[PDB]
């Protein structure tokens, strides 16, 4: 915090001039970012219905960008990416920012930049409902949409109910001849079952396939499944 | 540490910056991705080759290609850093690359190996010719092993068609090199049987279905997957 000023500072400038030597090149704008959300270990307190006591973007200063927006240049880029440097939460500025490089071409930082977003997002997940003092959110749902069987059946359990994720792979189980297709069908019922909460009753379909591979003589052909199978039943 | 301009400079500087959002913060992607800037962007053009693209360009050292090969076993954060102290005194070692990120993956760090690939990925797609050149000793920069690195059935009879079953052979080769599980393994022989009857050679493919549902026999794989078992039957006469 009192050494760790002038290292967030390098930061900028080293992408500052990285964006002013290239800015086609993305490595310049990812460095800020680091300089601006690294510092930041865990998210804002909100008290009356999550609002952060965090002040938002002057509606002056934003109404200029949105204004500018349908005929811009490298000017305008840069002093959104300005204030965004400013405004670490203001997500809606790295959607402009973006839009702003998108229409002057350059696609690879656009892109970059999305990533950089979404990456400090998978980190604290909790940003995406949070809000302003004036209640405007931290994530507009503007903004937010702007980023086989194993996938589809832990899916439906994930949206609907797991009544419904059986009830799905039930359905497709009796479109199935083979039982090399089936006993994956059942695999399948050991991961959704197991991510539930329910460790007992999952262990013993690890059971009841470890040894139905082994005696089919699958480590023979096809032995990750059964040795993935095998410490998972224990 | 003091920024400065003139190229040679500016090298250095992204160099000791990188060195820090790295060694303060190893699971960091942006760390990887300044060396990466600072050893790479200096470089606009392919360099020169005739001689059947060979550049005057020696390879890496042939001691020190197997030291980093073997220590695989041991993934530290020492090894770590000399894998990429190297690709970064070798511009054009992009096995290390794979490596490099190889050992990551071990270590843990899934988003760094990941940029580390996407980094290298666009390297490329700025200057292409960089695939299809070679060291002095004609040794390529970009491995097919290392070019992979950035369903099977359906992609040999694509090589077979638009190169030559020549090629098509090839291909099939450096996938069956890194396919450890029997099945899959079977499947590229019966790849092979069915691209050389795609030429036209109905023997030495209907000798190589015969000899697949017998192994299939062997194995039991109509009590597990009967359908494979009843076409190779089909096939084999």
């Amino acid at each position: 915090s009192s050494n760790d000023r002038a290292w967030r500072q390098t930061q900028l400038k080293v992408a500052e001039l990285l964006i002013e030597r290239q800015p086609e090149v993305a490595v310049g704008y990812r460095l800020r970012r680091h300089a601006v959300w690294a510092g930041i270990t865990a998210v804002p307190m909100s008290g009356a219905g999550n609002k952060t006591p965090l002040a938002p973007m002057s509606a002056d200063m934003v109404d200029e960008y949105r204004a500018a927006m349908n005929a811009p240049d490298q000017g305008l880029w840069q002093r959104i990416e300005q204030s965004l440097t400013l405004a670490p939460y203001w997500f809606e500025g790295h959607r402009l920012s973006a839009e702003v490089a998108e229409k002057l071409g350059f696609g690879a930082v656009a892109q970059a930049i999305a990533e950089e977003l979404g990456t400090f997002l998978q980190r604290l997940p909790a940003l995406r409902e949070l809000a302003f003092s004036d209640g405007s959110p931290f994530l507009s749902p503007e903004c937010s949409r702007w980023l086989g069987l194993a996938e589809e059946v832990a899916q439906r359990h994930g949206e609907q109910g797991i009544a419904a994720a059986l009830a799905l792979l039930d359905e497709r189980i009796a479109q199935l001849k083979e039982p090399r297709d089936r006993f994956h069908a059942l695999l399948v019922q050991a991961e959704l079952l197991a991510q539930e909460g329910m460790e007992a009753l999952a262990r013993q379909h690890y059971q009841h396939l470890w040894q139905e591979a082994s005696r089919l003589g699958l480590s023979h052909w096809e032995p990750g499944l059964v040795n993935r199978l095998e410490s998972l039943a224990a």
